[PDB]
């Protein structure tokens, strides 16, 4: 069942074994992925975090983030470490307790404590729309149709090796899949339709690194809404899924009763498919209990064109139609050098004091702001373009931006941008070398936002900087609760700090 919007969370350790594979992992809800949070637009969640780690090789405090939530006027609860929060430890808990007026789609829930994510803190966090402009086209939208792609490594992340490359042992599709080397015969995930109906897939990236070329085969799937964004209808035979994105599509469940192979490539990892890797099942009612005999095409039809996808409702692009027609326009200089990522020549190291906290104590310009370099201030009620020019390695690198969504005025593999009607979302790959990936939008959100890569081990290696969203409002818009204002004391206390 699905949990929220008012519940308890824990946060424990324990043996799962996904590919059949035993490791320890972090969880939420004693699985993996996590239970689903959700509930209605506009509703209050109350999700009380229980910390309950112990084991220190995969980190025992935490601290989650609500991924794509605005978290307008409750920055505070947005949850990366060190920009809006110290962490919670060890035995104790805090409530998350946020609203989410006016969004409604697909999200997810995740650890935003160093790479502790990668280690099992994920899970998927959908907001239903009573009146979503969508309803009439599937019959079914439930827990059932929920899909999430993983990478699952069997080195913990805080023990993988400094200078070895990092990928990942399994791809897990709701949470099981086989392992790319020692490969054995594991359960594979089965997504169970009924002939005749039409399905509301939520299709969640929940990975700390590969992108995904998910199919199924002998079906299509047509996009209805992008990062919690609705979309018109883009039917497609294949979506390339970077990590932390979202799509939903319609399933039509029109082919012949049987079974049917559901792939996600990774782009690092195993490649292909022998031995049922990177492979789940989809069986309609009344098909036989057997593997698939389906394969895929040598060359996909109509594959997914980030700019093939326009909203729903008229959105269309804030600012003037051409690049720098913004208020605040700016181009980030993203580099990788010696193991460090940076971004205008500063690598992203998490400062002592939360960013939050340090604006609410009075540090009121961003060169006030710790870390140094790393908190850049943007002003209110501006329109802002920032231009994320690619070619840093390690990429296709899928940047994310908190509080806010943005319009993808120009994306991956081609240079022409698009001022009319672009789709918005909250992670967006910036490509390819010579690209100049661009995001424009408001600012309307006043409070410390982070904009990084979601590739988790980029993030750790420093890709990402704080925007400082309208400072002098910072502390009004905000107001924090007492339980928040005790987590500092009570994390530097336990670390001696
Ligand atoms: C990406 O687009 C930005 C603008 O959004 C470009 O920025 C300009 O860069 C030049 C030097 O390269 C400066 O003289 C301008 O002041 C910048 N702003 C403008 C023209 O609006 C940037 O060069 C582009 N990058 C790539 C790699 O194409
Ligand atoms: C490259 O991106 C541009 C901009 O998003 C795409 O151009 C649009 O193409 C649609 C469909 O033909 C037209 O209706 C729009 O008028 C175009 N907009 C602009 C600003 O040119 C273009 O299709 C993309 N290229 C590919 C190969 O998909
Ligand atoms: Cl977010
Ligand atoms: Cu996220
Ligand atoms: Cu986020
Ligand atoms: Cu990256
Ligand atoms: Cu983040």
């Amino acid at each position: 069942a699905q949990i929220g919007p008012v519940t308890d969370l824990h946060i424990t350790n324990a043996n799962i074994s996904p590919d059949g594979f035993s490791r320890p992992a972090v969880l939420a809800g004693g699985t993996f992925p996590g239970p689903t949070i959700a509930g209605n637009t506009g509703d209050n969640f109350q999700i009380t975090v229980f910390n309950d780690l112990t084991d220190p090789s995969m980190l025992t405090d935490t601290s989650i983030h609500w991924h794509g939530l605005f978290q307008k006027g409750t920055n505070w609860a947005d949850g990366p470490a060190f920009v809006t929060q110290c962490p919670i430890i060890t035995g104790q808990s805090f409530d998350y307790n946020f609203n989410v007026p006016g969004q409604a789609g697909t999200f997810w829930y995740h650890s935003h404590l160093s790479t502790q994510y990668c280690d099992g803190l994920r899970g998927p966090f959908v907001v239903y729309d009573p009146n979503d402009p969508n309803a009439s086209l599937y019959d079914v939208d439930d827990d059932t149709t929920i899909i999430t792609l993983a990478d699952w490594y069997h080195t913990l992340a805080q023990q993988e090796p400094i200078g070895a490359a990092i990928t990942a042992d399994a791809t897990l599709i709701n949470g099981l899949g086989r392992s790319f080397t020692n490969t054995t015969a594991s359960p594979l995930s089965v997504i169970t339709v009924q002939s005749g109906k039409r399905y509301r897939m939520r299709l969640v990236s929940i990975s700390c690194d590969p992108n995904y070329l998910f199919s199924i085969d002998g079906h299509d799937m047509t996009i209805i809404e992008v990062d919690g964004v609705n979309s018109q209808q883009l039917t497609v035979d294949q979506i390339q899924i970077f990590a932390a994105q979202r799509y939903s599509f319609v399933l039509n469940a029109n082919q012949p009763v049987g079974n049917y192979w559901i792939r996600a490539q990774p782009n690092s990892g195993g490649q292909g498919f022998d031995g049922g890797i990177n492979s789940a099942i989809l069986r309609y009612e009344g098909a036989t209990v057997e593997d698939p005999t389906t394969t895929a095409p040598t060359t996909f039809s109509n594959p997914l064109v980030e700019t093939d996808l326009h909203p729903l409702a008229d959105l269309g692009v804030p600012g003037q139609p051409f690049r720098g027609g913004a208020d605040d326009p700016l181009v980030l200089n993203l580099a990788f050098a010696n193991g460090r990522f940076s971004i205008d020549g500063v690598s992203f190291v998490p400062p002592t004091v939360p960013v939050l906290l340090q604006i609410l104590s009075g540090a009121q310009n961003a060169q006030d702001l710790l870390p140094a370099g790393s908190v850049i201030s943007l002003p209110s009620n501006s329109v802002i373009e920032v231009a994320l020019p690619a070619g840093a390695a390690g990429g296709p690198h899928p940047f994310h931006l908190h509080g806010h969504n943005f319009a993808v005025v120009q994306s991956a593999n081609n240079a022409t941008p698009n001022y009319v009607n672009p789709i918005w979302r909250d992670t967006v790959s910036i490509g390819g070398t010579g690209d100049n990936v661009t995001i424009r939008f408001t600012t309307n959100n006043p409070g410390p936002w982070f904009l990084h890569c979601h590739i988790d081990w980029h993030l750790e290696a420093g890709f990402a900087i704080v925007f400082a969203e309208d400072i002098p409002d910072t502390a009004s818009a905000n107001p924090v609760p007492q339980a928040w204002s005790d987590l500092c004391p009570a994390y530097d206390q336990a670390h001696n700090i």
